[PDB]
């Protein structure tokens, strides 16, 4: 027209979404960060996807690293650079020390002609100036207005020392370069938490604030919170919870595409409610995974055996798959990762998380949140009809069903809770809400024997039930 | 002292007319802020509303790139450049002083321009040195009698206002752009912090950028009258006295699965069918969700919106900040230009925020929907069933104008729920806890609570 | 203290109360600010105030603004320093660059060739932008020294990067003066709060801690919120609700010199109190104000209309005003402000605010509390029977009057509350006390119709669920 700014797709999961498109053409952009936050891998992966999607020759100028480390370091994440060295469609450019602007733009305008590489990548220009905030800023303009001119679309690696101290180490590189990516490992208590993002893109719009990602064996993973995002498929389907009464009190079944929630104090009857759900799944040739974070694989199998259900069975079937670890274990970043990986590989038809209240320890109410929509919502796009567990810290303390208020995230809920008769400690099962459909509105009593919960009949003649004493 | 208006939404307002005539303003801020777009949307507006000639002067990018980026929003940087309007002053060094002042005066004059924009006067001295050397700049250019926007950097985002601690004290007027992070979330606001010689609005006020460049928004002069529309609910209606007033906020709450989101429904179907258009925004459900419940309960969504009188948005409310999303309701009321409005829900967008941020946000809605004679639904949960003392988590109540009270009844093992009028202001209300069920047809209010007491803790003991 | 410095009266709104007479005569005193605080708009209306209203000549030093900009400035207040100077009261002696003893002796001439006793220098800083802490400490000294041997109270504006940081730009300047005052204008949280604060005054006393001030129309507006008087001033004498019942149960209605409090619930007849309380004056020939921070005059008089009463009337008769506001549109300081000039421009018998909790919404329970202590006790200063309105947070189940604890600066609180009756909600209206009064100390039924109140019958209903 022109009426915007054309991008060049990064392939990178997440990031082209973010940017809207990728990294603006001919432009530069800055990706700071700390040590070990993916920088380097940012650039790679960069010229990498730019040659394995569109043949796009790449240029990695390296200060630090030797040639032969930038492809053995390459080898973790599965990708051949040797090959494409060789091929013509990648040169690395090894200007390193061993035991001043003007020679390094020559060396770099001459494999770029010469391989006629449309993508570029410095790693790290701030070792270079290792002066003067003033000195820094004219050197680093003189590369960045030189880079222009060619056409070529550049990726600028800088350090950092602080997690939100200047963007980059001289407070400068940032104004200099059109666009400016932050790569952050923040720690929480003493979990490390991966966020990417988009500070400016001079010229077309982003998505704005910090976005989290982990590094694995495909490299950088984003995860896009809201893109885009409320347009799930939802189908007046019905589907077993594995208790016939609790079918009957859900207007016969649950429901496909639906997250439920069953909550109640400790030794309610949670974990059985989800063991009757997986297996249910098992006894119609439907695959299920049941993600445990309080029990090992071997107390779910003893404790499921003892309400008549084999769950080795199960697994020697590959129906049912238990993924068991500590949540304190890793950050909510990496169980979210980790459970999409999961659902991806054995792509089954039910999800349980016993329990969701454990995941929720010793982590702040927002980043919890994030992690139950980031579940939640992808569970509900793939129609993977999914059951959270979540133990109530208070026992016959009524007021809100969970204390983290994933209500309005859940669309059925069965609340489990204790109640004083005559001395004893009985139990009730209630299906406190079922979007979608009518639901049994009473307050069921119920057992657990050998043969699992036998949900028996209502309060009648008691007020005052819910306060765990009537 | 005569202040020139920018045109920049909001702006105009915090400056109380634009800015002081024949002198410099300073704009500092970080990276991202807005600096540059500000300093363009100077020059644009000046001469695309008063034909009033600018001169840009730029140190860092070059002008291809200037009318490059200056696309985007959709500004012919190109024809106002050509046909005399604007000019660019370069002053970038070579890839491989007074001059600049001279090279300035003779560019303000060459074509006869009252609107300057310096950017940035960082870029330049790379603060004792700073502060003469920024003194004469500014002195020279107060005499030519033209009103400059001179751009700087700064590293904190709460820190010092511009990079050596004297850019403040020389330029007469001086605003702050932000990009605070609002935990993962960014918040742009704008400030003013001093306009020399005439009154200003102190403190910070959220903008954003977007396709009509920025939207400054600032902040009781409404309208009201006593016509009253249904809620979709016939017996609502009764409970309320003939319905709820045209221009007004209504509030429903209570715990969760309800029936907010049911009347919600209820609501944005009165207007459907009376052939006026509704607006829903869903921050809670998935719009295929919301359409196979708004059918298992009757009402046909798929429909409402194929005959236009209806317009379902759907969006996280994680996915930006309060502002963002206040200037999509806004945007989105004024491209649709609908009778009434539903929000479900309010306890969604106060999540992972501030109640002082939530706040700002439900009086600007609300100081919307009003000042354009909108009907106003707001949904509210409470995290709090049976025992609850309190109508809000986030203290809305003296806020809106009807509210509607949904709770939890336990009547012997049996979860029941009761609708009520808590207030409705400038009308009478039933003064009663009504018992209601939820069918395949939407609610049935029946009779009160009578031969109970204490039926607000949600455990009764009958009489 | 047998002999106390003399002061020089500055005339400046609150500061002569703050500094206990004004500013000590013969020494220069540091005004210390964080651009944009209000250090020039203070030395200017330093001289103004002596050149006016004691014919005291004043000369004010300029390092970087023109004599032109400063008076061009000066005009937005109402002051004319083109004038002033014409007659040679005040003098612009200007200094700003295209030393040392040049300007000293430049000083010296003007001093004498005026007979000025008011003297002003903005900024002693930017004169040192074109050096070290060293320099600047003796550098400062030999200006004071001089100053304080010709014997003219000067003003010296100083420049600050932080608000909380040094004192001065280099750390001296808060030592070489006599007296220190620091200009703040502090963030809070997106609003901004402007105090005045006096360091020190080597010699005599004065009033330590921050006091909030804002600057309009008029200059700068100090709020010395803490010593003044509690002196006052109370009669016997009654004023009506426009209830009759509660004037009743109020032993013959309120008192005219006395704060009166009606707390509630939502929608419990807050806003119906103010309004009866508003008829009632315009029917006693009595002008009004009405602050109302969560309703618009719109909704006010459509409200207001609906219980019988024309609010449109009353102001037709310019015996009623309708003040509406939002809270969140500026800070407490700004608020107490546009209150107190609003009284002083049509000077009502009483004045009724909805609500104070809508004020208490995102402040800080101190800053509140200030601007309450504010608004109660000038309205009590001024004779005004004052009624403020106050929202509770949560209904049945209150356990105290408000959230903020604001009961025991009133005198008079009119209790409302829900009462759940077999299904049904009712209300309940109490007179919980009366400072030197009987009340009905009994809880009394209470309906709501085309009229307004209607007292009923008497009755735990203060559960809101009776048994
Ligand atoms: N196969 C892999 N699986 C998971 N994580 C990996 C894998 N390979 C590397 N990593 C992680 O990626 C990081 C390497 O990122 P990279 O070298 O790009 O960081 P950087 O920001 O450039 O660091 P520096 O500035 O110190 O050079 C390591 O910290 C390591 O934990
Ligand atoms: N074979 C059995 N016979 C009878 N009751 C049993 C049997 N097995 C388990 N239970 C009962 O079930 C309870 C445990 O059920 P479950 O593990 O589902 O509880 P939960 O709600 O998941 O608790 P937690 O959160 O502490 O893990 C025990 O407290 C016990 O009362
Ligand atoms: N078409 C568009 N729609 C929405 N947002 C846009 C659009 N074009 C640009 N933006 C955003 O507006 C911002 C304006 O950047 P601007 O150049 O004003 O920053 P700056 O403060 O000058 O930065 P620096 O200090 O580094 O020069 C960009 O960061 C970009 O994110
Ligand atoms: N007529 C007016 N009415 C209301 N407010 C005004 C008026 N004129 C100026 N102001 C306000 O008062 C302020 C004036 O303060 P002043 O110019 O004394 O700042 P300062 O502390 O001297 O700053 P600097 O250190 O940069 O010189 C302005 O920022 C403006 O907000
Ligand atoms: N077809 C139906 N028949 C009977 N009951 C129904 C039917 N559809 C829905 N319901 C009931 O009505 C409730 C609908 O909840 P709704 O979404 O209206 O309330 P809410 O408080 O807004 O919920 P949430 O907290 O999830 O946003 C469910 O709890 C369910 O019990
Ligand atoms: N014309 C009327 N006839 C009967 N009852 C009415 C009428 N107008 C209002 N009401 C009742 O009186 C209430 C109005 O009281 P008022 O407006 O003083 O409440 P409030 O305590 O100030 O509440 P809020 O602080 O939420 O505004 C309404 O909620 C309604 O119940
Ligand atoms: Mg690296
Ligand atoms: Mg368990
Ligand atoms: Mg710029
Ligand atoms: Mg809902
Ligand atoms: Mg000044
Ligand atoms: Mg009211």
């Amino acid at each position: 027209e022109h009426q915007a700014i054309a991008k060049m797709r990064t392939m990178i999961e997440g990031f082209d979404d973010i940017s809207h498109g990728g990294l603006p053409i001919g432009r530069s952009t800055l990706v700071s960060g700390t040590s070990g936050t993916g920088k380097t891998l940012f650039s790679i992966q960069f010229l990498y996807n730019g040659i394995i999607e569109f043949d796009e020759p790449g240029v990695f100028v390296t200060f630090e690293e030797t040639p032969q480390d930038i492809i053995k370091n390459a080898r973790s994440f599965g990708w051949d650079l040797a090959k494409l060295v060789d091929e013509g469609k990648l040169f690395i450019l090894d200007a390193s020390p061993d035991p001043d602007l003007s020679a390094l733009i020559e060396r770099i305008n001459y494999a770029i002609q010469k391989y006629r590489a449309r993508r570029v990548s410095i790693d790290s220009v701030t070792s270079v100036f290792q002066d003067a905030s003033s000195v820094v800023r004219r050197e680093l303009f003189r590369l960045v207005a030189r880079l222009k001119q060619i056409g070529a679309t550049t990726v600028m690696t800088t350090e950092r020392i602080e997690e939100y101290g200047p963007i980059a180490r001289y407070g400068v590189e940032e104004f200099v370069s059109d666009n400016v990516v932050i790569l952050r490992n923040v720690l929480e208590g003493e979990r490390r938490r991966r966020t990417l993002e988009i500070l400016k893109l001079r010229g077309t719009s982003h998505m704005k604030g910090e976005y989290p990602f982990t590094i694995t064996d495909h490299g950088i993973n984003i995860f896009p919170l809201g893109a885009m995002r409320l347009t799930q498929r939802s189908s007046n389907v019905r589907v077993s919870s594995g208790v016939v009464r609790l079918d009957e009190m859900c207007g016969g079944g649950f429901f496909k595409d639906s997250i439920i929630l069953a909550t109640g104090a400790t030794g309610t009857g949670k974990t059985l409610l989800v063991s009757r759900f997986v297996e249910n799944a098992c006894a119609n040739k439907e695959r299920a995974i049941l993600f445990a974070y309080e029990e090992s694989r071997a107390q779910l199998l003893r404790n499921a055996y003892s309400w008549g259900m084999d769950f080795e069975e199960m697994e020697r079937q590959n129906l049912l798959k238990i993924v068991c670890a500590y949540p304190e274990s890793a950050g909510l970043e990496d169980h979210l990762q980790i459970i999409k990986s999961e659902i991806n590989d054995f792509k089954p038809a039910r999800i349980a998380i016993d329990s969701l209240s454990a995941l929720a320890r010793g982590v702040s109410n927002n980043a919890f949140r994030q992690f139950v929509i980031g579940v939640t919502g992808y569970a509900k796009q793939e129609e993977i009809t999914g059951l959270f567990t979540n133990t109530s810290d208070q026992f016959m303390g009524a007021h809100s069903i969970t204390d983290s208020h994933i209500s309005t995230i859940t669309d059925t809920i069965i609340l489990l809770q204790y109640v004083e008769i005559r001395g004893e400690m009985s139990r009730a099962i209630n299906v406190f809400k079922m979007r979608g459909s009518w639901h049994d509105k009473a307050i069921r009593e119920f057992m657990i024997s050998d043969k699992g919960p036998d949900i028996k009949d209502s309060f009648r003649n008691f007020e005052r039930i819910i306060s765990g004493s009537p």
